[PDB]
């Protein structure tokens, strides 16, 4: 059978998520939710600044836009008790706006008409089961009601750090990612809706310093990592392609070369390993959820004590939604 | 130590409403008491001391309790999203500049008119064809102090308005079209997204795209030139730098002209409002000037054929700095002489 | 790849932004085949800028670099670092048609420099290349080529946009007169921070991310070699912008006949084909690049101002400078190489 | 009384250092060498984009031009052998181009029509005494014939590393600076001239890894930190502006407010300190060679041991060049 999904906030994760689900057959979109009208959407959908465009013809209608041929219904709710998402068989919603990234307000699409599954696109706290696809989807068992695809920075951080632990033994750590600028950053200095005054800048014109949660709450991916990492970004003028960097001290003393052959005897379908020195453009729309870089690897040494620095590229746009859509068809498949 | 002021209020302490401020500061004549936007006065103040592309502010500020201090001057702050509710009244403002960009049309900048409010409203940008619509030094004079709404167009209108007025005085414009190569603004998505206006090109990455769009200010000049009134029309294309933007217009004259003819007529023309450059100057040479329109010499062009001729002229302008400018101009002249 | 298509071998000289994206579309087709690149650099840099590329995306092939050249898909190109062509044994490798992309020779003595002995027997320059060379803007007037030319001009990317929309137009309606303004990507040539610009031009020497630069061009002048009938009627200059690929050509004329936008945007779809596009949809820069269209006319932002009976009319086609120019450089390549001898 | 100095390489650091030297007494600039026209040179002095109008009049003459009335000698030789720098009395040289910063090199200044003294405006190699003004001038004594006025990232981490230093004692160091573009990269994707495949990339596009020695170097300027640091640059699309994080681990546990206080104490004109959360663009043009920055400060702790985070912003333009024409200025005032 195929898993019917709504996808609530056709954004930059919403719409990507939508592309990505075209080739999984164990799923289909029939619902999508935002505040706009289906001419808007659909705009959207075909033309795509950073990521190009849609593989597909894309017709507005009434009441929605077809795919192909394929209607799917586009609803402009605020408020998620009111999205009748049973009308469209939507068992999983994508919660992708950015607003309801906790258990009870995710749980406001599960009223009697709803849905009966919610995955958040972002942390979803601590209270939620977060998955970084090929590192920890196993502690799914399908009976799950809300779950979190965590952060674009976890999802690179987490195959990196745990490689890097199990290996060698991480003690402590500090990250920094280096990271296109979003749209919860404003396009120029202005009141920021959220109180944030380094979001309230510039984005495509500052190097901007903000917190981000991703270090501090490895532990819900990888326990071990509880309370021995922190961390910090700076945003700056790219709209799409991030960079994560983590110094930690390990257990063992270790070489370059070393560290880079255990990243890469790690490597899968979600964490990739390169040797060839790209910048971020070479990493947009690319599926890996994190790209390890040898070409950036560091040991600083002093009194037999060393500093390690390992780095790993992400598109946080694909590289986060092929993580997000890669969770969410194990999750369909299993859906109970 | 003097209190020969009129109290001026703020609804919208945006790009324009805090470069207003910073202008003011250095005007005897008007005081800003009270503020008004969506947020808190720590937000405000920061925006206000932090400038990415205007620079630091020039004096010292300070939150405080329900507002800020600049200079130890004390400003309140509210955050009432309806000007029904703003008591300005309680400030002593008398006229409130409307730089929301959510009431700038005459019924709705009334608002802010109420029992407890202000006495007249300048709005920050195109107010509709039944407000007097002003570009200082082009047709202020219009004024009589009596008016309860007024707008001070906007930037492009600014730019076009003396270029215009100085070649169709000179040689007779026919007919024109215009095209502003324009800074993007907060009206445009930072990345692709849903644009809460409908307009599918604001919807693009601003920093990331060349954005055509539209624009009244060539069709809505007669507002300001009423010799122009159905004569010129045009459009925008938006691209990625933070403020500056450049104003083209091509049109056919009454009269055939030299390039040389051309620019000193804007020359003679020029004053503190309109700026006469012939060095070849790029758009962030612009940035941060009090001209609100600088003609550039070097742009100009006229093509010919058979005796009849294409003629091209183009001028600079801060959309922020250039526009706030000419507003605090007016609103200084109309503070002068209002009821 | 066993075919039956005969094969032209072709070298680049100058592998940069124009000659690695012809490189690239080359790889498409069968009739040509690129067997010797000149640049002023080791094979491992032009390698490597292959492989990725910030604006058009990854390589859709396999590179690796190897002594003296390097392997695309495990078929070896030599790679020399010669800056005088008198000194490139092109025939050394093959060679007949020279692609010559290094902007430093685009006039018809300075392409002439290739033809030498042991050098190539055609040069195709991937610029304007002076009057006394034919300009080509393929399928506007690619038929002027008989085969036996030994160089030509692909013309500028500007040219390959506005040829065929001001040839559409003034077939329909008769121009009179124009004047174009391009809002153009910057480019190579100008400077990443404000500097010194070898060229002597005061605003290529300023910061090209970080300004709106204008600048002049020659496409309109110049276009009485590509359609004779506009010669001495059209001139423009070009605002360079912070976008790294894309552009957009602006025309403003007066026409023998009175129009509606309608009929304007009649006779561009009317016109359009392989080379020139159509579009109705409200598209922004990023939506061209990489695409194979010359000139995509866009029927949005067709405007008609009329006063006393005499009307203004502006028409609009967008264009990638990188990928519209390289694909309408290689439909000529492809096409002249056929025809050549 | 007024030392007379060239500037060869009048691009972004020369300029401005002439703009800076505009505002001091005992130094005047009488010639300049380049590789261009006079009139490029006056208009690239007159209107700079990321520094704004040029505060006074320039006009273009017969080999040179004049500022606000005055004359300045303008030449275009290429090899500093060919510069007759003596017949303007020049005695310091300001050697800005670039390609001429190691000891050999400037020496080519010192001919007999030369200059008595050149000033590097880059690292010149680990034979030259190598200044950060207010952490290491005192080392002149006004005999050398050629120093160098370090990075504009050693200005940013110099005073930060000694401060850090001298009050708790730094055992081994990483450093990443997210640095504005300069103008060694490329505007676009294309060879590049030094080898270097990350600044062959467009660099206004991206976000581009490189190496920087300042952390490696710093011995140079604090001895006692030579073998303890080493770090890498992100470059990304400002067009100037930058800031220097520096993760170390300390004899000494430390808290966040301990560090920032240690920071306050050691502020002066070079060393600013600021507790605002400002943005990168509220630094350019600041003649701080160095701005610390409270609100980034981080201490992660695990097992009694601390990861210690500190990060100073540096406009790599103006901060630097302050520092530059300050040691400049100290310099022709003991020079013998
Ligand atoms: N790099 C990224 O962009 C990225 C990466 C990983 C995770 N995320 C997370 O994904 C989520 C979405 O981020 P985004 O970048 O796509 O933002 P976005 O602004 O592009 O999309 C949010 C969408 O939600 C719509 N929306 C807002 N409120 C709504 C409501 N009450 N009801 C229905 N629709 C509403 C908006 O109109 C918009 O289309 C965030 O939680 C964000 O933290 C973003
Ligand atoms: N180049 C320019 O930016 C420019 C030039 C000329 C005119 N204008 C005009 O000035 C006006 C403002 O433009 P801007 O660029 O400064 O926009 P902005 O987004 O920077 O500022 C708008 C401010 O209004 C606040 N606000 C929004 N709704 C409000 C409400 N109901 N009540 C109180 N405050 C509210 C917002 O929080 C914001 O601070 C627009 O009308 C615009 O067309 C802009
Ligand atoms: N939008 C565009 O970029 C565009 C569009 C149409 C036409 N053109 C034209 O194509 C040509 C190349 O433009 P580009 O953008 O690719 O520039 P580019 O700088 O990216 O490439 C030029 C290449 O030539 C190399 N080179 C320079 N001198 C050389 C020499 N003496 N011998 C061998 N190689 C040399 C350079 O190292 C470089 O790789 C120009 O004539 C330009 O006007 C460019
Ligand atoms: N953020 C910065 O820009 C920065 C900061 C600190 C130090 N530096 C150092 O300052 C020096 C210059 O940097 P820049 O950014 O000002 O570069 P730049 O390219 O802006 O200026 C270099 C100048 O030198 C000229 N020049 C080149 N070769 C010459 C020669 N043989 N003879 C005479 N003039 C020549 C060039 O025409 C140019 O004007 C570099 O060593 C650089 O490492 C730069």
């Amino acid at each position: 059978m195929v898993v019917k999904v709504g996808i609530n906030g056709f954004g930059r994760i919403g719409r990507l998520a939508f592309r990505r689900i075209q080739n999984i057959e164990g799923v289909e979109v029939t619902r999508i939710n935002d505040l706009t009208d289906p001419n808007m959407l659909a705009h959207l959908l075909k033309y795509d600044t950073t990521q190009g465009r849609f593989d597909g013809t894309v017709e507005v209608k009434e009441g929605g836009f077809e795919v192909n041929g394929n209607f799917i219904k586009v609803s402009a709710e605020r408020d998620p008790e009111n999205i009748d998402w049973a009308t469209d068989g939507v068992e999983i919603v994508l919660e992708a706006t950015g607003f309801f990234a906790k258990k009870e307000a995710a749980e406001k699409h599960l009223h009697a008409n709803g849905a009966k599954k919610v995955v958040i696109t972002a942390p979803g706290g601590n209270d939620v089961k977060t998955v970084v696809f090929n590192t920890n989807h196993d502690i799914l068992d399908g009976t799950e009601t809300v779950i979190s695809g965590a952060s674009c920075t976890t999802n690179c951080l987490a195959p990196m750090a745990k490689a890097l632990h199990d290996a060698f033994g991480i003690q402590k750590g500090l990250m920094t990612t280096i990271h296109a600028y979003t749209g919860d950053q404003m396009i120029l200095d202005g009141p920021h809706r959220g109180g944030d005054l380094r979001r309230a800048r510039a984005g495509a014109a500052n190097i901007v310093p903000n917190s981000t949660g991703a270090a501090k709450a490895i532990g819900l991916v990888i326990p071990e990592l509880n309370g021995k990492l922190d961390g910090a970004a700076q945003r700056v003028p790219v709209p799409t392609g991030s960079v994560t960097e983590l110094v930690v001290t390990l257990d063992k003393n270790v070489s370059v070369d070393e560290i880079n052959s255990a990243m890469k005897a790690a490597s899968n379908d979600s964490f990739g390993y390169t040797e060839d020195p790209i910048v971020s453009s070479d990493i947009v729309g690319v599926s890996y959820g994190s790209l390890f870089d040898a070409t950036q690897t560091k040991v600083m040494e002093v009194d037999g004590s060393q500093l390690v620095k390992v780095v790993s590229w992400y598109d946080n746009e694909m590289s986060y939604t092929a993580q997000l859509v890669r969770t969410l068809e194990y999750f369909a498949k299993i859906a109970k």
